[PDB]
C-alpha cells in the first residue's frame, strides 16, 4: 500500500545505461551481462554507446561480460528494428530480444 | 565509459514512489512526481502495492495527488492497460496519449 506505481510518458530508447570496465569495448548492437535488480543478472543488447549519461558515473554498475565481439544485427535489421520500434510505440527492448530468436 | 543498454523489463515499466502519510491514491489517478533531480512530471498511478523491486528508503514520495478518484471509467481502464498489453505500447504512453481523448 504504500508503493504507488506511477507510468510516466519517457524518451523513445528507454535504455539503461551501464558503465564498461577498464580496457573492454563494444559497438551497439551487441549482446552483454550486466547486474539487475541487487544479485542477479540478464542478458541485455547495446542500443547506443556514449560519454554522457542521465545519472553520475559514480553510481553505474559495470558490465560483466561482453557476449559478441561483432553485432548479431545487420546493420539494415538493426537501422529496421530501431525505426519499427519508434514508429510503432513499442519498447526497444521489447522488439529487440522478441525479434532475435526470430533472425536467427 | 557508458554504455546505453536496451534490457526485455515485464509487462508494467512503470515507476515506484512513495506515498507520504495520511495521502491514499487510487489505481486509475493522476499525481505529481518527482523526476530527475530537480523537476517535477505528472504520472499516474497504475498500480499500489506494500513491496517494490528497491528499497523502501530509496523511493522518492509522491508529492501531490491530482485526483480524488480515477479518471478513467472502470471499463476504459481495464481498456486501456489490455490494449497496452496485448500490442505491446508502453502503459504510459497509451495513458496519457488516450487522455486528452477521453475528456476533449
Amino acid at each position: 500500500m504504500p508503493v504507488a506505481h506511477v507510468a510516466l510518458p519517457v524518451p523513445l530508447p528507454r535504455t539503461f545505461d551501464y558503465l564498461l570496465p577498464e580496457g573492454m569495448t563494444v559497438k551497439a548492437g551487441c549482446r552483454v551481462r550486466v547486474p539487475f535488480g541487487k544479485q542477479q543478472e540478464r542478458i541485455g543488447i547495446v542500443v547506443s554507446v556514449s560519454d554522457a549519461s542521465e545519472l553520475p558515473l559514480n553510481e553505474l554498475k559495470a558490465v560483466v561480460e561482453v557476449l559478441d565481439s561483432e553485432p548479431v544485427f545487420t546493420h539494415s535489421v538493426w537501422r529496421l528494428l530501431l525505426w519499427a520500434a519508434d514508429y510503432y510505440h513499442h519498447p526497444i527492448g521489447d522488439v529487440l530480444f522478441h525479434a532475435l530468436p526470430i533472425l536467427l
